[PDB]
Order: structure tokens, then C-alpha cells, then sequence
């Protein structure tokens, strides 16, 4: 019934037994003397010279007695004030080429220092403001920014960091959510979040325990001062080998709290940042005191950024909907709508109704695929993507203001995760991280694999690309290998005569076009390689269209028209059986479906070669509304990119994701066909556009690193997503494409293909390339 000698113990305790641990306050379970014994604060957190050599007083928050080093409970500045040592931050950067750990350490510990709402740009404040953090950043490995997941809220991003999973897979899809199977709601405040039923995946602290690596408790009741959290981690590090954890986590609620109150830009943000730096300094001073400052790996990481948002920039559903009292809204920097009613009516009422409307409604299946925010029963079908700096609310009455008329907050977050203000920080420091090294920005889903590597753990299955972050680490125990191709292509010659085709249609070396090798098909299927003067394709005899079409456009390439006599021309391909070709009469009978081509006739190298572009094996089903988008991309944008990037290689193709799980559909999952036909209708079309990062070299003669931009365009029968679509395509199509930017890895998941298999680059480098997102 007493916490004597068990303050912040690692041994778990059950009810009704009173507890003395990190979370006993959060479970209303602390022993009567927890606050007295474990939350001491007398004399503060810093030794002073007058305290050096004191007789131990068990009342003090920390100790400066000669016995404190053996007891493991000195104040973090004890050796500086009492033994003449230097603060860690005052010491010169020295490379840590191998760990320097006490005998009996079996691995270098990992300490995760997480900060809430730490915007990437805050790092541009001085060593003046954050000298300890700046030394970690400059001496260790850092990225200019780390990209959070959507929504850019605390619980989804912390749990993604811990699991390597998109929120739709780990289940924490918001700070609040409703689960219809549970018939219950989850909120940041309250006891519901403590129920294990909500939490999927396998977080780092569980992966470690299952594999025999002890974790310190990652979570801290708000009642525990930051200084005491640091001292507790330092005390655990002095435990004996059979008890000492290998992995630890510190969490700070700052700078998120002051960011909400004052916004991200005020001078008021300086002192919160100074206080975080002071806490980092206590940790590093304390590690140096224990001679562990060249043994431990430290990660300084944020969950999301912070944007300028005031209650004066709020859109109200009551200005759009006939009755907002038959709906429930998750409001704020995003919107989720459910019935408290008809979805199609609601979407229409929210679509391009006011000139500068500051949100856009989506059925969740139509959200940009890069958000990976659909495949979970907790994600409402109706979603509102809110413009940065804005809020959406149900009615004007939901906006609260002070008596003076000013809002209660000036900052918020939650927006689209490619928004610059939502980016956050990553620094890694220690023997296993690289020395004085800058790495490209990366997504927070990748970090779980790295933390597993740092601890010698086998990661649970996750959404990271293991290997894509090897360049962060000085020593790699994981070496990725390219997946073996599952299906091998056929190379069919001239097989049939034109007169053998049914078929409804009427019409009046490959060193150049496959620059990085043939894509590997990673599932069983039947497909043909087809060569042409201007493009190469892998044609699926199962889906009756190419899985991929590859072609290279030089800087000097000319765009030409489709001659009038060829406007409706479609030609049989004598290499491919009539039984494995599309049927032109199907498109005539489908009044709502037209077709387009994957290699564009506009980019043919000659009038003779243009006929190849009209082969039935180059044709794909396209809604007339989508053809406006695709024709502009094909006729205008490809040439633009080629002219800007010193040539481009393009790989385009279809995607089928009817169950919106981000993975290629099986034939049985396809829910729409061209009417009366076996021709499946894609849900999306992709394109991957590659050139030389060194733009002084043409795309086809690139010696070094590659540059890539890709897209996954929704194949929709209207352009309701584009409020300016009544105008010329030059006014809206490129904005649509930028919203639907994607990683090559995203396309690989959705197609079952593997790209960049034949290059001069290391596989590690290619994995980094495949996880790149061009954000615009
Ligand atoms: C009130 C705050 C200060 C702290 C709230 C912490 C709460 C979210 C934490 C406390 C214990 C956590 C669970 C615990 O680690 C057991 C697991 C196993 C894992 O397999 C799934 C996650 C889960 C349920 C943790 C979820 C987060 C919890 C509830
Ligand atoms: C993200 O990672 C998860 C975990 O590996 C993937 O979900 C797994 O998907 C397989 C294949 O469908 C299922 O058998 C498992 O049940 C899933 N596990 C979990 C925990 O979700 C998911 O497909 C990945 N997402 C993307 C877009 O690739
Ligand atoms: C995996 C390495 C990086 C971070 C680990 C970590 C530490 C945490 O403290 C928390 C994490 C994650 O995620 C959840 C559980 C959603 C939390 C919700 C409440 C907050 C007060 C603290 C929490
Ligand atoms: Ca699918
Ligand atoms: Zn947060
Ligand atoms: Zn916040």
C-alpha cells in the first residue's frame, strides 16, 4: 500500500493493488504516498555549488551528495557544478565510430524524445534559442523535414510512428472516431482510449517485448514534470542488466500547446522552444554524467506541424445543407460526416457552391490515394478536405470567442499532410546514426523499421519500405533484395491476319523507351511484351489492356495533331488474338464510356508511326469527362515536362482498386466493365515521369541519380472535383494532377509491378527514389 522504494517501478501491478508507475495517475490508482515519495520537488532540479557534498536529504527532488552517483539519482548538472565537468552542449562534436557502453550492455539503448506540434521550420531558430537541439542536429543525422500522415493530428501520427502503419491500418484514424462494430466512440479525453480494442498493428514497445528486448514505459501522466521524466529514464538506465530497458520514450506536450494559443510565428514561441531545449540538455548532461553519451542512440522527432488558423476563418455546413441537425460532424481542420439524410444529396450540396469555398467534399474512395485514408470502418464515407488556415464547423453557434471578440486559438493542424506547415522534425544522434549527415525528407511511416534495426528487432509487417532509410545509419543489419518476378512475358510475333478480327473496329531499338528495365509483374497472369517505334508495352491478356506503357520524349520532341481521317481510328493488333483484344462495339453500346490511348498519338515520331498509337492494344476505357484531363496531360503536359527536364521517360497504365485498400484488385474484385463486355474499367490511371537529376544530361543518357514525379489520377465520370472545370484545361487540369501526386511505391502496391529494376543505382538508392513524393 506504499510506494516506498518502488517509485516509477517497471514491474506491472494490477487492481486493486495501488500502483507507483508512470500511469498510476491516469488509472486513478496511485498509492496514498505516491505524490509524497515519487513526485518530490523540494530544492528544484539543479545542483548549486552550496549543495555540493550535502548530506543526503531524501526529501529533495534530486541529489548532490557524494553517494548520489552510486544511487543513480544525482541532479543532471551535478558533475558540472560539483566536479568541474562541462555541459554536454559545450563540448566539441566528436564522431562516435563505435558504441562506448558499459560492459554488460548487450545493445546500445534507444531514447525517443517526441515533441508535439514541432514545426520543421522551428529548427531555423538559433543555437541562440535551442543550442542542445542544434548540436544534436548538426553532429548527428537529420532531415530538413519529416512528413506526417493524414490527418495531421497527434494520436494518428504518434501511433503511426510507433507501428509503421497508415492510420487506416492501425485503426487510430483520428483523435476522435466512431466504430459501428463497437457502437462506441473514442476521444482524446476520457477512459475509452485505454481499452485495447481500438489499437491495431504492433507498436514498437510490443515488438520489443515479444522479442526479448525490455522497454521502459513510454507514457507519462500529465502530473509528472518533464524534469522528473528525464530523471526517471536516467534512473532506469542505471538498473542491472537483467532489469534495464533497452528502449525509452520521453513525450512533451510542447510546443503544440503554445502553438495553438499564439500561432506558430509569434515571438511567444521562443520561450517554449527554449524550455524544450533545456530538457534536452538535462537528458544529455545526465547521459554524459553516466558516461552513456556515446552509447545511447537518441531520436528527436515530432508528430506534426502547426498552421495559422483562427476562428474567424470558419465555413459552416448550415450555409450549404438544408438541415444540419440530421448529421454528425467531426469538425475543424478536416470534416467527417455521418447520419445522426442521403449521401449523394449531401455531397452535391457541398460541391462548388460558393466562389472561394474553403473546403472540398469527397467520398472517401475518391480522396487522393497518397493519403491512404479510406480502408477502415471508422472512416466516414463523406470527408471534407479543408483548406490550410481554415476550419469547418456545423453552425455559426459552434464558434466560441472571448468577450473581447478574439478567438481562443491562433494555430491548428490536421490538414493534408503535404502542406508545408504540417511538416515536422527528425534528428538521430548516436553510435548507430551517421555523423554530420543530411538526408532527404522522408515519411514518418518509415521510422518503425529503422527503430527496429536500431534495436536488433524484426519489424512486424508495416507500410514502410524497409531499406529506404538505410542511408540514415552507419551500420546496416538489413540488406533489401529486389522481389523476383512471378510471371514471365510472352513476346508474340505476327500471329493473325487482319481479316481474322471480328471485331467492330474501323480505321481509315527498344533501348530508347525502356530506360530502367522492364517492370516486373509480381503476380500470376498472362501478358505480352509489344514493341513499337515510339513505345513499348506489357499487354495483359486477362484485363485486355496494358499493365504499363513506356516511352521516352526528348526535349526537342514535336507535338502533332490527330489527322481528321484518323479521329475514330482503332486498329487490330495482329500479334494478339482476337479473343484477347477489346471489342470496339462494346464502346458503341456503352453510352457513358469512351476510350483513350496510353501512348498518345500526339507524340508520334512520324505520320507512319502514328498508326501504331491507334492499335487496340494501346486503348483503354475512359469517361468523356476524364478524357478532358487525359488529353491535356498527353497533348500539353508531357511535352512541357520533356522541355523542362531535358527529356522524360513516361510509364503510364491503369489501376483497379474497387475496394479502396490501396492494393491491386483481383479479377473477382472488379465491379465495373464496359457494357456487355469483359473489359474492366480502371478506377485510376497512373503515370511515372523520370528524368536525370542532373538536368544537364538528357533523360536517355543519365549517368547518376534519377528525378521522378508520379500521379494516380482518379478515373471519374464528371469533373465535379475541379470547380474551375468549365474553363479551358490550362486553368484547372494541372492543379488536379498536383493534388493526386503519388509515390512510385504507391503505384507498385496498386498495380503489382516493380519498377527501376535495371539501373546504375544501388537498390538502397532506388528504394529511396520509389518513396519520393513530389509535393509541389
Ligand atoms: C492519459 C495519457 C497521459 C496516457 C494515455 C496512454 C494510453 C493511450 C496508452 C497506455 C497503455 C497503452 C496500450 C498498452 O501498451 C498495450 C497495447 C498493446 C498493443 O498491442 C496495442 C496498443 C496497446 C493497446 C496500447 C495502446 C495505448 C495505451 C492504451
Ligand atoms: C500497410 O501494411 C499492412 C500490414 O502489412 C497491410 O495490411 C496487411 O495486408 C495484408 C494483405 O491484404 C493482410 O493479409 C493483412 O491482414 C494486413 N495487415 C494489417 C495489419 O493491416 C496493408 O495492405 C498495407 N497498405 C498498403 C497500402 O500497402
Ligand atoms: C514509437 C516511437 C515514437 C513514439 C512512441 C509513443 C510515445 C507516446 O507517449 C505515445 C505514443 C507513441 O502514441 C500514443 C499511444 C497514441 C500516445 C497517446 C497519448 C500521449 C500523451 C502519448 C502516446
Ligand atoms: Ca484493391
Ligand atoms: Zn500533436
Ligand atoms: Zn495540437
Amino acid at each position: 500500500g506504499s510506494c516506498k522504494g518502488r517509485c516509477f517501478e517497471l514491474q506491472e501491478v494490477g487492481p486493486p493493488d495501488c500502483r507507483c508507475d508512470n500511469l498510476c495517475k491516469s488509472y486513478s490508482s496511485c498509492c496514498h504516498d505516491f505524490d509524497e515519495l515519487c513526485l518530490k520537488t523540494a530544492r528544484g532540479w539543479e545542483c548549486t555549488k552550496d549543495r555540493c557534498g550535502e548530506v543526503r536529504n531524501e526529501e529533495n527532488a534530486c541529489h548532490c551528495s557524494e553517494d548520489c552517483l552510486s544511487r543513480g539519482d544525482c541532479c543532471t548538472n551535478y558533475q558540472v557544478v560539483c566536479k568541474g565537468e562541462s555541459h554536454w552542449v559545450d563540448d566539441d562534436c566528436e564522431e562516435i565510430k563505435v558504441p562506448e557502453c558499459p560492459a554488460g550492455f548487450v545493445r546500445p539503448p534507444l531514447i525517443i524524445f517526441s515533441v508535439d506540434g514541432f514545426r520543421a521550420s522551428y529548427m531555423k531558430k538559433g543555437s541562440k534559442v535551442m543550442p542542445n537541439i542544434e548540436k544534436l542536429r548538426s553532429c548527428g543525422t537529420h532531415a530538413p523535414y519529416m512528413r506526417p500522415v493524414y490527418p495531421t493530428k497527434t494520436f494518428p501520427n504518434l501511433y503511426t510512428l510507433a507501428t509503421g502503419l497508415y492510420p487506416e491500418s492501425h485503426g487510430i484514424v483520428g483523435n476522435s472516431m466512431y466504430d459501428p462494430v463497437f457502437d462506441a466512440s473514442f476521444h482524446l479525453r476520457g477512459r475509452e482510449k485505454f481499452n485495447h480494442r481500438w489499437w491495431g498493428g504492433q507498436p514498437l514497445w510490443i515488438t520489443a517485448t515479444k522479442q526479448g528486448v525490455r522497454a521502459g514505459t513510454f507514457f507519462w501522466s500529465v502530473s509528472i514534470p518533464h524534469e522528473r521524466r528525464i530523471l526517471t529514464i536516467l534512473q532506469w538506465l542505471s538498473l542491472p542488466d537483467n532489469e534495464r530497458p533497452s528502449v525509452y520514450a520521453f513525450y512533451s506536450e510542447q510546443p503544440d500547446f503554445s502553438g495553438h494559443k499564439y500561432g506558430p510565428f509569434g515571438p511567444e514561441m521562443t520561450n517554449p522552444l527554449r524550455e524544450i531545449d533545456k530538457t534536452v540538455g538535462q537528458l544529455m548532461d545526465g547521459l554524459k554524467q553516466l558516461r552513456l553519451h556515446r552509447c545511447v542512440n537518441v531520436i528527436f522527432v515530432g508528430d506534426h506541424g502547426m498552421e495559422d488558423v483562427t476562428c474567424d476563418r470558419t465555413e459552416f455546413l448550415s450555409n450549404y445543407l438544408t438541415n444540419v441537425d440530421d448529421i454528425t460532424l467531426v469538425p475543424g481542420t478536416l470534416g467527417r460526416i455521418r447520419a445522426k439524410y442521403d449521401p449523394k444529396t449531401i455531397i452535391a450540396a457541398l460541391t462548388c457552391k460558393k466562389p472561394d469555398q474553403h473546403f472540398k467534399p469527397y467520398m472517401k474512395q475518391h480522396l487522393p490515394k497518397r493519403l491512404h485514408y479510406a480502408n477502415n470502418r471508422r472512416i466516414e464515407d463523406i470527408h471534407l478536405l479543408v483548406d490550410r488556415r481554415w476550419h469547418v464547423a456545423r453552425k455559426p453557434l459552434d464558434v466560441y470567442k472571448k468577450p473581447s471578440g478574439k478567438c481562443f486559438f491562433q494555430g491548428d493542424h490536421g490538414f493534408d499532410n503535404k502542406v508545408n506547415s504540417m511538416q515536422t522534425v527528425f534528428v538521430g544522434y548516436g553510435p548507430t546514426f551517421k555523423y554530420r549527415t543530411k538526408v532527404p525528407p522522408f515519411e514518418n511511416i518509415e521510422l518503425y523499421n529503422v527503430m527496429c534495426d536500431l534495436l536488433g528487432l524484426k519489424p512486424a509487417p508495416n507500410n514502410g519500405t524497409h531499406g529506404s532509410l538505410n542511408h540514415l545509419l552507419r551500420t546496416n543489419t538489413f540488406r533489401p533484395t529486389m522481389p523476383d518476378e512471378v510471371s514471365r512475358p510472352n513476346y508474340p510475333g505476327i500471329m493473325y491476319l487482319q481479316s481474322e478480327f471480328d471485331l467492330g473496329c474501323t480505321c481509315d531499338t527498344k533501348e530508347r523507351h525502356l530506360l530502367y528495365g522492364r517492370p516486373a509483374v509480381l503476380y500470376r497472369t498472362s501478358y505480352d511484351i509489344l514493341y513499337h517505334t515510339d513505345f513499348e508495352s506489357g499487354y495483359s491478356e486477362i484485363f485486355l489492356m496494358p499493365l504499363w506503357t513506356s516511352y521516352t520524349i526528348s526535349k526537342q520532341a514535336e507535338v502533332s495533331s490527330i489527322p481528321e481521317h484518323l479521329t475514330n481510328c482503332v486498329r487490330p493488333d495482329v500479334r494478339v488474338s482476337p479473343g484477347f483484344s477489346q471489342n470496339c462495339l462494346a464502346y458503341k453500346n456503352d453510352k457513358q464510356m469512351s476510350y483513350g490511348f496510353l501512348f498518345p498519338p500526339y507524340l508520334s515520331s512520324s505520320p507512319e508511326a502514328k498508326y501504331d498509337a491507334f492499335l487496340v492494344t494501346n486503348m483503354v476505357p475512359m469517361y468523356p469527362a476524364f478524357k478532358r484531363v487525359w488529353a491535356y496531360f498527353q497533348r500539353v503536359l508531357v511535352k512541357k515536362y520533356a522541355s523542362e527536364r531535358n527529356g522524360v521517360n513516361v510509364i503510364s497504365g491503369p489501376i483497379f482498386d474497387y475496394n479502396y485498400d490501396g492494393l491491386r484488385d483481383t479479377e473477382d474484385e472488379i465491379k465495373q466493365y464496359v457494357e456487355g463486355s469483359s473489359i474492366p474499367v480502371p478506377t485510376h490511371y497512373y503515370s511515372i515521369i523520370t528524368s536525370c537529376l542532373d538536368f544537364t544530361q538528357p533523360a536517355d543518357k543519365c549517368d547518376g541519380p534519377l528525378s521522378v514525379s508520379s500521379f494516380i489520377l482518379p478515373h471519374r465520370p464528371d469533373n465535379d472535383e475541379s470547380c474551375a472545370s468549365s474553363e479551358d484545361e490550362s486553368k484547372w487540369v494541372e492543379e488536379l494532377m498536383k493534388m493526386h501526386t503519388a509515390r512510385v511505391r504507391d503505384i507498385e502496391h496498386l498495380t503489382g509491378l516493380d519498377f527501376y529494376r535495371k539501373t546504375s543505382r544501388s537498390y538502397s538508392e532506388i528504394l529511396t527514389l520509389k518513396t519520393y513524393l513530389h509535393t509541389y
